[PDB]
């Protein structure tokens, strides 16, 4: 068969959605998570000294969502047409500048930075929360399959739904008054071969 | 197929896309917008921001999304799966990379209050130094000339409109890699995106 070697570190963050790929296409990988210390061994034959890279039969792949959209065409997950792929694309471009708006927070709440944890809620996160999710509702609103593109899974949907569950860790009032964001985040984690993945991976903050 | 890029009077996020169709001598309505005629439009937009493209009234937000999607249909994404995911990453690191020296590119261009000089020397030159190390990596080991495989790739459209266009700003800017160089001049002398260049609006980026 094609091997796979997803390598990142032991969280989910970046690398989670391409590990719910292969656990939807029943695809066998290795799941490489490594120390500090193996990383600086390692990194500087990565292709941009970072993580995650993928590999596929020995070929090195870096950046989370060129590998997720890479898998997500290979096993289906990617769109039904070139059009609606692009469309996803947006999404998932959408959610990564919303993942720079909220840095500040994120990264004070995993405590790899030090800040004032309550305004930052109420001043950077909420405020790129109810943006975000003003953009989400609408393509939920207008897609009656349920799926933020198109009649099927996307990754995308695997995106936006695992960053939500893992909000909720930290701040449980996150899908306050979202009630469409809230069944998109249970329609995609009720799936099987998805929550089957959810309760056996190892569990991490973040 | 009609296209629309809407769009600033500006190169920026919207010039790759521009670029594309140049090559692909895709005609297509190219739409410039005022301050004033954005915010008009702006909340009938996908996420309330530009580059907007529109195929047969099918809108087409996030430039990236825009500039490989039109690569795909005109061929300038990577002839495998897998060789235009590695076009994709070199876009996305490209990105990472226009976050770092965000500060420094909006003081310089006067649209931003800012302290030019350590921001230069501080910011954006560290990063310039990072991001051309991988560039020049896939440069030195790529025998053709181009970033990826043996042909003209949208992400070497992106690369090669922003190291021109930073010399305006910083003409040091690429000095000690003689490599990107090339590259720069190699992309911008093929016949159809030099005509774009001579002939599209001069705008300050
Ligand atoms: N755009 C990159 C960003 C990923 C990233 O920044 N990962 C960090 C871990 S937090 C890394 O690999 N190294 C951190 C470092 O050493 O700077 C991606 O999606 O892979
Ligand atoms: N992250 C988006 C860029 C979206 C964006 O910030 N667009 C700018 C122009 S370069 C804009 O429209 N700014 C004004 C606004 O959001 O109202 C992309 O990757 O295309």
């Amino acid at each position: 068969m094609v091997h796979y070697k997803l390598t990142y570190f032991a969280i989910r963050g970046a690398g989670e959605c391409a590990r719910q790929i292969f656990a939807l296409a029943d695809q066998e990988f290795e799941d490489v998570r490594l120390d500090k210390e193996q990383f600086a061994k390692v990194k500087p034959d990565l292709p941009f000294g970072q993580v995650p890279v993928l590999e596929v039969d020995g070929k090195q792949l870096a950046q989370s969502l060129a590998i997720c959209r890479y898998l997500a065409r290979q096993f289906g997950f990617a769109g039904k047409s070139t059009f609606d792929e692009a469309v996803v694309d947006s999404l998932a471009d959408q959610y990564s500048d919303y993942r720079v708006e909220i840095k500040s927070f994120f990264y004070t709440v995993i405590g790899m930075r030090e800040g004032d944890v309550e305004q930052l809620k109420k001043e950077v996160l909420l405020p790129a929360r109810d943006k975000f999710f003003g953009f989400i509702t609408k393509f939920l609103k207008k897609s009656p399959s349920g799926f933020l593109v198109g009649d099927s899974l996307t990754w995308v949907d695997l995106l936006v739904s695992e960053h939500n569950a893992t909000m909720l860790t930290f701040v449980p009032e996150f899908l306050e008054g979202y009630p469409e964001v809230k069944e998109h985040m249970e329609k995609i984690r009720a799936i099987p071969k998805l929550k089957k993945w959810i309760e056996t991976r190892p569990e991490t903050l973040f």
